[PDB]
């Protein structure tokens, strides 16, 4: 399905960021994806470097509101990542809003209340077409999915998505190398009863939406 | 010559290998070489058909000339096999042209250094002279031009890379490693005594390499 070899080099191979001064390869776009939700949430932080991607940042994370705190898990993440990178400009963001685009909608809100008090910089959301015939900033989440992941386990296999040596997570960090926790994921997926799937699927969509087909769905909140 | 990339990757791709716990795939001997006078000492290994330094000593000399070459070549060792516990075997060159004999002292040398100082099979490279005797020494000629071709080919390819926490101890803290072999990697047309030590520990990785070591 997935690699042994696959796998281990994305173990022992990861991208040194800072040490280097030549920026001039890597993207200066940040994208973000997050599977709300018993259950977990995941976050997904990442950017490209030459034909490549590169994972900047993970968070997982189990439960004053739900909501308040799901965006400020989020923002924080981004805030980290950010200063860490300073060629950065520009965050393309995506809430999956699927079983209640009411919620995901302030958490949207929320995430660019908390990113832009502390940082300046471009904040676009994932808008599509709500019910009113009117542009939300969710994204509902369907029919792509196994294109995405058949993609990803593809990608994947032929070592395109690396992760990187800095790379910031305040909910895994503290307990297991974000890396290894995330292969436990990986060595779950099934092309198309309890797995927690969040951080995976959180990835793997935001490797999907970088391309030029969705260039044009991220729109300024 | 060598790429823009093939170096910057160089640069910023390092092997972390302690997350893993496998070594199904890596390379349980580590090679070393060395030239003789400034005088440069490398540590390899093999990842599958790739190749990483494990080890890097540049260093400049007082007498008891031939004791503080081994000493230093030695120390880096040590410190290279207790952090990679999958290395179990030891294949070391010692480049003797100046002068041949003073070549195998410091082969016996690094041999007692270590011996003395952790358990592990070692073997030399082996040389015929006047006398048929085969001598614990590497003699290096016109394959320099061969040994240098492979290296830029494997270079530029990407398949030398560097370990992440690698050892100097003749270097680390007002340069670092990398950066400072990468200053003589852009030198090379077909002083450099360190990246020499780098193209021919590789070199001698091959298969067709190995009757040549043997037990000293
Ligand atoms: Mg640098
Ligand atoms: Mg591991
Ligand atoms: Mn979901
Ligand atoms: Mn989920
Ligand atoms: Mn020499
Ligand atoms: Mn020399």
């Amino acid at each position: 399905l997935i690699t042994d070899q696959s796998r281990e080099e994305f173990d022992i191979l990861r991208y040194s960021t800072l040490n280097t001064n030549a920026y001039d390869y890597f993207g200066k776009t940040l994208y973000v994806y997050l599977d709300p939700a018993a259950s977990g949430t995941g976050v997904a932080a990442v950017g490209a470097y030459r034909h490549q991607f590169l994972i900047y940042g993970l968070e997982h994370f189990f439960l004053e509101s739900s909501e308040v705190a799901i965006a400020e898990c989020a923002a924080h993440m981004i805030i980290s990542v950010l200063s860490l990178h300073p060629y950065l400009d520009e965050l393309r963001i995506a809430v999956e809003g699927n079983t209640n685009q009411a919620a995901a909608v302030r958490i949207a809100c929320l995430i660019r209340q908390s990113v832009q008090s502390s940082t300046l910089i471009r904040v676009l959301f994932y808008h599509t077409p709500d019910q009113n015939h009117i542009e939300q900033p969710f994204y509902l989440m369907g029919r792509d999915k196994a294109l995405a992941v058949e993609q990803f386990i593809s990608r994947f296999n032929s070592g395109y998505i690396k992760a990187s040596q800095e790379l910031v997570s305040y909910t895994i960090k503290l307990s297991h190398d974000p890396i290894e926790y995330l292969l436990e994921q990986i060595q779950n997926l099934h092309r198309v009863n309890r797995i927690s799937d969040d951080l995976i699927i959180a990835v793997i969509m935001a490797t999907y939406l970088c391309d030029d087909i969705h260039a044009i769905r991220f729109r300024v909140s």
